[PDB]
């Protein structure tokens, strides 16, 4: 109940200062020739940092308004990182540049709304040009090539594994089991996947890396609300009695049974796994039937003839292995009878022949076929020690994430060359009607080149001359740019440098939106 | 026990400063071309705000007197929002303008009482002129049109649903049940409605959105005071035993049974629903008989032959679904026998033929017929996911609220055009007797145009020229004004912009009253 | 070369503070029941003050802007005192009131120009009403009456002398010669008068009282420029030789001869009297011929046959007595031959019979006849001692000044009653077109009553009740007012209290003009 | 205070009431409209008990407070 107000230019200047400070701190690690950061933990001794996400998330300025701007920039950076996985620094730099130019133009008396419309139109033109010029990733050979360069090149076994896993399946997953002294052998296994993590962050002890500790785990299927311990206590008690893993599917559970069990005896007696049930009511029933067919064969519902208080291990489902983390669940090696599964599949196929089938049901069953017939692509990572297998697992996960982004969207020459080419060959065609729209187009044209300037300046060479050579001398050649690793103007396609279209496009879109929003806030309040 | 006093001009200036600061902060979001606000939560990371109610409620100034003025303005703004649902920013701006002009005139030595009388008479003339010039909303086609434009236009299915629900019933309600994968199908169901929320805010877990979790819930009917657990414990215990919802109707209950149950076992075992009994003693008996006829068939009263300690599920009433929130209760799908309901209805109809029936009883039974025969208009909202169905429900609720306001009062050209036309064609006829009344009339004439000026200035164009063109060039045409979305002088009726008469009228009335009251307070005290 | 600037409201408030402080200091002596002021001289010991002019001229505030406003008010007060001789305090109070109301209305957003026009029109209406209602002073009996009351009544011999001097002549003059043990006997003597004082303030030793020390003084007549000592040294040398007074008439003289004489021997050897020649070239020649005819008979001009270097006492003019002070010259007892004067007068009279005479020459000679045939009215004041004759001379001079003002303009009931009657019966008829003109009219109506309020409050009685009784109960009777001397509502005409129309009218006009000018100065600069 | 609260000058109103209408007890000033009308017909009233006890208590309290040279307070 205590606030202070800043109006118009003062608040905008405070937000400018905060955003500029955070972006200047973050951009120091931009490009292959980045520079390190010094971070200290609360306990122990300080660590080192060379990326951008952690330093961006670990910044809090002196002034409250600067902290507010930094926290908003952290929000958009974290959203971009979760969506794509990289490009956070470039998005932050672009947002800072656009916001600074916008506030500078606003201080001159220009209309913020026309500026916002102009920058929006220019950003749309830029992304359209980028999509037009991009290249697709289809052939298995170039699939292996992009997997190799996305995995620093030395990971030849990793790129072969990724190419095989892409040519076999499309969903894909990575898991680790104990030492795993094998040589990273791949396999194809039927399974299911959905994106619904645990409601509470206390259900996984190894939440830092999401370790796999569910070997042949039992599962529970339910649809109605679970809010009492009357009909769920026997299941967990018997699971602890036989020392077997189990999961709980409840629409909304406050963990009263978990708290009672913990107070009776602290953690170390059972594995609690609570996952909220999905939506799509009819599709929810269909997916429940599908998972029962794969593993369980029996669901729990008071409307159905099955009694709600029949919680016994007789009809409980099982699977070869499961993997549930904070954002999605991985199911594989269904234990159901394959004969009945094939019979139901052929029944569905025969149902596909009826022209009178409902369109929504038809498409739901078609996507069910698409996500079930293919199977879950599982790769057993290898290694010698626990730390070695862990670092191999993380390397594999970033490599596969980059590969998925590249295949679903497309690759572009990295290092900011694509941005320069787009800003030079795209915005020259736009013809804004009024004057402030032209000013905003010029603002976006000047701000697009900022990440490339930072990348070039990080190595040491002057960015102005490099940008002039790239934009003018090599305007026709899209792939021609500057290789900061060696300092020679070579094509990133042959050199191996790349940037997927998805990450750069979403970073540019989020940066432009955040800057446009921040440039139109006269009033901003903070707490005491 | 510690206060400081400010007398006359000093306190009035402090209140002026506080009100002006709050209104300047709020008005930044006025009009379609509004500008955003930066709000940070206590935990987590800051959010964004583009409306006026939240920023108005989340402002607390430095000085105690400024905070006092801001809190009074928050009171009137919240009352206006609860009464209408919008127009908070316009009311705040009008109140600030009127208060500033009033205090400026008071500092010149004018009589505050004559100024208040003059502004009251001028406001009465303005609202009378607005009511005279308005248009009615009767035809189903223009009903669908106003529903469409009130729902941003793109909600075509929503406007069709609203038109059907208005042509079928007049009470109306919106409810959500789980995913609701349907296509937003409407229905007609008999039910009852009253406005009496829960006494305590702890009875609903999802108080943020008032979720519906009462499927076939049992209900309890009582009239006498309930203050002991002797005759209410068996009901709640058996309801928890069979896991069925239940409600409690008590004149005044302190929740001793609820506290005992919670301390025996914290929340998660029963659903407490306590609603205070209404007034209108004889009408209360009539409404109790009506709800019993619809659902229960038996009421509880020591005066009646029914025993007070007969709390068994044998005669407890039931319904298909119920919806009770913090301001009103929704009852629908009565489970009583329709044959006896029809027999009692025909008995009442025959009783209507007696000329000797009491007038109060006749009108009470007539309004009972009006609110019972029509039925409760219920619409089953649709959607794919939980967040999608939630946003659809909120969109529907604001659309229906605006539609109800428009039909019960009438629509006017939005964007402040109606205010300009009223101030130009209305106050010129008034002929105040003394001089300070004329000064107050001039004050209200100058202050009415403030919301339009803010709306025009928010986009960027100069407000003075736009107001001059609207007031003088297009004085005859009421619908002619300024469209801030595009900048062309077009009619809001064809363009779709509107403002219901109810919201603008109540905002103007509350603003004028608050400003007149605040302009006549020499003394104002604050705590330490 | 060092200034500080104050803009708009700040400078206006500073001027308000200065003017209000000076006016509050001055008004303490307003009315017959005034209150004294304490003034200290640079040397010696402090004196006492009960008037307004000296305290107004001896005020300098702390702030530079307050001093600037006080100095402007001193300018207008001194101009009013020089024009009329009294009413300075009333004019200052009226100016303060009008300026305060004007700035208060300006702070409310009213248009200063419309306010100025309204107050100008209202002031014109007020003065027109005052002129309409006034009474003329014609009959010799009421002439003696007004002379008596203007001279505090006890001066019966003075009022008889004034009545005789008014019935005999119209120019009038007062002179003192040594003790003058006579009984204040009057006489009629031919003479001349003009308003042109000495160029330098060092020519009169007794400049405090303008003592008469020119008994039978020689005079010099000249028309051409005098800038060298070649043709003026013999005259002053011979005048000092015979110890006779002399005068010098030069268009522009820097006093080089005076400085040379002083450095040869400091003051105490000659009487320097330098008076600038008048304008009106042809009329200047006519007046030179007239003064020569009366006294000299010979003028000096190079164009005329008279030699410029003929400065001898042979043809120098002489008179019985002369009186020259810092503002006008008094000539009397011409020494020329009366026979030739009569011959020239009859020649002029015969010239009046020619219809072909020039109109300008005709009117110049007619006014010459009017100011020559009548003669200069000279009164020989009486007394016992030097201080007694001095105080008698000052008493006579103020009495005659008041009498001249009254006869040339007219008398009105003093004590502010006339202002109240004018403000009540005059401004009610005016119908201003716009609104700010009405506001200015109300401002002048409220400000006119300020001198009466101060007069009543000085005695001790409440001014509000007295003003209410005067304005309402006695609206019809112009002469009815309040007598602050005794506290009874009696007519000032019978009671003897009066205020001439000229003084009050010019004070009101100057106050209104100064306030209107001061209310429209946003910018005002002061030195370091 | 009553007259000044409305806005009109209290001095003139009190002078008119005390002097012009001294004989008429009911004649006074109606602050609601500003016209000198009788409160008996206008409806305005004040019971004798309340005004008498208020005057008595005010006079007693003022007289008591005017004769206290010494007065102590806590920390």
């Amino acid at each position: 109940a205590h606030k202070e107000l800043k109006f118009g230019v003062e608040g905008r200047a405070a937000l400018l200062n905060g955003v500029e400070t955070l972006a200047k701190a973050v951009a120091t690690t931009l490009g292959p020739k980045g520079r390190n950061v010094l971070i200290e933990s609360t306990f122990g001794s300080p660590k080192i940092t060379k990326d951008g996400v952690t330093v961006a998330k670990a910044i809090s300025l002196k002034d409250k308004f600067e902290n507010l701007g930094a926290k908003l920039l952290a929000e958009v950076a974290s959203k971009t990182n979760e969506v794509a996985g990289d490009g956070t620094t470039t998005a932050t730099v672009l947002a800072r540049a656009i916001f600074s130019e916008m506030v500078k133009n606003v201080a001159a008396g220009c209309n913020p709304m026309d500026l916002r419309r102009g920058i929006q139109a220019a950003v749309d033109a830029v992304v359209e040009y980028l999509q037009q010029n991009k290249r697709d990733i289809t052939t298995s050979a170039e699939i292996a090539q992009v997997a190799t360069i996305s995995a620093n090149g030395d990971q030849h076994i990793g790129k072969l594994i990724a190419s095989a896993m892409e040519k076999v399946g499309k969903e894909g997953v990575i898991t680790v089991k104990e030492g795993k002294t094998l040589q990273d052998e791949l396999e194809v296994t039927e399974g299911m996947r959905f994106d619904r993590g645990f409601v509470s962050p206390y259900f996984i002890t190894d939440a830092k890396a999401q370790k796999v500790e569910f070997e042949k785990p039992l599962i529970l299927l339910s649809e109605q609300k679970i809010s009492a311990a009357t009909d769920i206590i026997p299941a967990l008690e018997i699971s602890h009695k036989m020392r077997r893993p189990l999961v709980i599917i409840a629409e909304d559970i406050d963990g009263e049974a978990l708290a009672v069990c913990i107070l009776n005896k602290l953690r170390g007696q059972l594995e609690v796994a609570a996952v909220k049930a999905p939506g799509f009511g009819d599709n929810r029933k269909s997916i429940l039937g599908d998972i029962a067919v794969l593993t369980n064969g029996t669901v729990f519902t008071n409307e159905l003839d099955v009694k709600l208080e029949k919680v016994t291990p007789d009809m409980l489902g099982s699977t070869g292995s499961i993997t549930i983390t904070k954002e999605d669940t991985i199911i594989l090696n269904g234990d159901g009878s394959k004969d009945a599964i094939a019979q139901r599949c052929e029944q569905i196929r025969g149902a596909m022949n009826d022209p009178s089938t409902s369109e929504y049901e038809k498409e739901k069953l078609q996507e069910r076929l698409a996500k079930l017939s293919g199977g879950v692509a599982v790769i057993k990572v290898g290694g010698s020690s626990e730390v070695e297998v862990g670092e191999k697992k993380d390397r594999f996960v970033d490599a596969l994430n980059a590969t998925r982004a590249a295949v679903e969207e497309g690759i572009l020459p990295g290092g900011g060359t694509a941005l320069i080419k787009a800003s030079v060959n795209a915005l020259n065609n736009l013809k804004p009607a009024n004057f402030d729209q032209q000013l905003g187009v010029n603002i976006i044209k000047n701000a697009i080149t900022r990440p490339a300037r930072m990348i070039v300046e990080n190595a040491g060479l002057e960015g102005s001359v490099v940008i002039g050579k790239i934009s003018d001398e090599y305007a026709a050649d899209f792939n021609k740019g500057f290789n900061s690793a060696t300092g020679e103007y070579v094509d990133m396609i042959q050199a191996g440098i790349l940037d997927p279209l998805k990450v750069v496009r979403t970073g540019l879109i989020d940066a432009s939106g955040v800057a446009s929003l921040l440039g139109t806030t006269e009033v901003a309040i903070v707490e005491a």
